[PDB]
């Protein structure tokens, strides 16, 4: 007579209540019901719970004292009419789905899969008013993702107890990600800083006013000394030349909002504005949708809806005023960015959400009205001076409308320039030489590492949190400092793989398999065809590294003495 809603948390089951009638039931299964424990080998097979020798087939079983959710969940689905999955909307979630239909059990057409990118009243209306159904090509993509994760793990790690020393493990793409922090490490440590001068100058102009200026170019060549005499030589030619300003240029510029966020960027934003690790913010983002606060945080499109887009416009024009809405909509190009349930709801009004989640909300709240509101206008100016065989440059800048940064905080901006026209004379009043230095690559942080991994194609919205702790509790790379450091074992590690598992640690390959992941979840590839693929490349390069290092196997760690 009812309908059973299930959901995987209690938190996300008080939200989507609010939205459903008398007729429905929902209960949330508090985690993880079922998944896997924890030329071929029965010892091996069981303990990665998966045989890549008898076509992949799987050994899935109820986790940890789960045992009793089961029960309580099997009963409340005989006494209901229809069962209702609404799982996250990811890959993951489709299997988690997946996962409760094969435990309870029942006919295919006793089960809905809805789905949906923020918890409100509306967005659950269509969710249940169209339902739709399990996909069967999305489960296969994440298995197949889990399995030859496991491969590598459970098959890697034990050749590297053998060989480097016991405890240590190897991830897919983990190790990719150590990869990188390693590269920079030598780019750093093999860095030989240089020597170059700048040469400044502080002057008069004809009615008075102090004028800032910097030497660009000597001989129309540009003006780069390496040493003391060189800089010396230089700056007693300008103490004696006439000062005079061989051209203005005046020019309007604007400023432009960024995007509304993805992933990515609420990490990277998070970080350096907030001061938030990754991990930080993406506990604080789940829990805000959870709430039904801001839309799923999970994703890597800017696309937003009419409906978003209207109450938005809607709140700029209310709140500030016709110069500040775009005579059309800003367009930024099935799934939506990173923004708020309600424009109309404040970081202040969020009840139940401590300090920094509040900071989280505001710092997306901001993003997304700031995307939809007008450019800003500045006057941009340019003084090109000449003195002698030199020239010498001064810049500045007025804002004239503020535009979109309305919405930012109020600023703490340096620069207006005397007025002065082409032709008149200036006189020197000092001259400072500065000594500089080269500076080498900075160093990776968990945000600049997310970034560098998305760029490459590796990482993926649901992944780059887990990649960078990973990464970190192993020993193969540490956190000082907000900054990323290779330790010694990850430069020992990252040389042994990358001699004995060339195309397991290639750029290119792993994000060709991002690739080919996606062509499973769409219908264009069948996961066990690509799971052979993957399995008949991997051996082949085991196999060599199980030898002895005279017939090409891996090195071993040590030190033959004298
Ligand atoms: C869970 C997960 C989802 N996704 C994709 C699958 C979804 O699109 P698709 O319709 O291809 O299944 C989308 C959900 O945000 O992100 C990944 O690329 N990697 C993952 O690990």
């Amino acid at each position: 007579g009812k309908a059973l809603v299930i959901v995987e948390s209690p938190a996300k089951a008080k939200t989507i209540n609010k939205y459903l009638g008398s007729d429905y039931v929902v209960k949330s299964s508090v985690g993880h019901i079922r998944d896997l424990p924890t030329d071929e080998r029965g010892a091996l097979v069981n303990r990665m719970g998966v045989d890549p020798w008898h076509n992949w087939e799987a050994h899935y079983e109820v986790l940890p004292g789960k045992e009793k959710v089961v029960s309580e969940l099997k009963q409340l689905a005989e006494k209901a009419d229809h069962i209702y999955l609404a799982t996250d909307l990811d890959r993951e979630g489709e299997a988690i789905a997946w996962h409760l239909r094969e435990v309870i059990g029942g006919d295919d057409a006793r089960y809905s899969r809805v789905v949906f990118n923020e918890i409100t009243k509306n967005a659950i209306r269509q969710a249940f008013n169209k339902p739709g159904e399990l996909n069967i090509d999305r489960v296969n993509a994440q298995q197949a993702r889990r399995f030859m994760d496991r491969v590598v793990g459970y098959m890697v790690s034990p050749l590297l107890w053998k060989k480097i020393a016991r405890g240590l493990s190897a991830g897919r793409v983990q190790s990719v990600a150590v990869r990188l922090v390693v590269e920079r490490e030598r780019e750093i440590k093999a860095f030989v800083p240089e020597e170059f001068w700048e040469v400044d100058a502080s002057t008069t102009t004809p009615s008075g006013e102090a004028l800032a200026l910097q030497v660009t170019h000597q001989n129309d060549k540009p003006f780069r000394p390496v040493n003391k005499e060189q800089t010396q030589a230089a700056v007693s030619l300008l103490e004696k030349a006439r000062y005079s300003v061989l051209e203005r240029e005046d020019k309007p510029t604007t400023s432009k909002p960024g995007a509304p966020f993805i992933t990515s960027t609420l990490q990277q934003a998070a970080s350096t504005r907030l001061g938030f690790g990754v991990k930080k913010t993406m506990m604080m983002a789940q829990r805000l949708y959870e709430a039904g606060y801001i839309t799923y945080m999970r994703t890597d499109s800017t696309n937003l809806s009419q409906d978003a887009v209207n109450m938005v416009r809607g709140y700029i024009s209310d709140n500030f005023g016709k110069k500040y809405l775009p005579e059309s909509p800003n367009q930024y190009a099935a799934h939506e960015a990173i923004r708020p349930s309600d424009v109309n709801v404040m970081a202040e009004s969020l009840k139940d959400m401590e300090a920094d989640a509040q900071k989280l909300y505001q710092l997306i709240w901001r993003q997304f009205v700031a995307c939809q509101m007008t450019p800003a206008k500045y006057d941009s100016t340019t003084l090109t001076v000449g003195a002698g065989d030199f020239r010498l440059k001064a810049r500045g800048r007025i804002l004239r409308f503020d535009g979109w940064t309305k919405v930012m905080p109020a600023l703490r901006e340096d620069r207006i320039l005397p007025a002065v026209n082409k032709g008149d004379a200036l006189t020197l009043v000092e001259l400072t030489p500065a000594q500089h230095f080269t500076k080498p690559p900075a160093r990776f942080s968990e945000a600049s590492l997310v970034k560098e991994l998305e760029k490459r194609g590796i990482g993926r919205p649901s992944t780059y949190a887990s990649i960078i702790s990973t990464i970190q509790d192993r020993g193969y790379v540490r956190v000082e400092n907000r900054r990323f450091y290779a330790e010694k074992m990850g430069e020992i590690v990252t040389d042994r793989l990358e001699e004995n598992f060339r195309e397991l640690m290639n750029y290119d390959f792993t994000a060709q398999m991002e690739n080919s992941l996606d062509q499973v979840a769409n219908h264009e590839a069948e996961w066990k065809a690509v799971l052979d693929h993957f399995f008949s490349d991997f051996t082949q390069q085991l196999d060599k590294a199980e030898k002895d290092p005279e017939e090409g196997g891996m090195r071993p760690n040590q030190m033959v003495l004298t």
